[PDB]
C-alpha cells in the first residue's frame, strides 16, 4: 500500500517495474542505461 511494502521482490527504481531475481532486474535496467 502507500504507507508501506509487503513481500519480497528486485524492485527498478527508475520505473517502479517489480521483478522475481536481480538478474532479471539487470537485463531490464539495460534498457533504461547502457554504455555507447
Ligand atoms: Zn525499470
Amino acid at each position: 500500500g502507500s504507507s508501506g511494502s509487503s513481500g519480497k521482490t528486485h524492485l527498478c527504481d527508475m520505473c517502479g517495474k517489480k521483478f522475481k531475481s536481480k538478474g532479471t532486474l539487470k537485463s531490464h535496467k539495460l534498457l533504461h542505461t547502457a554504455d555507447g
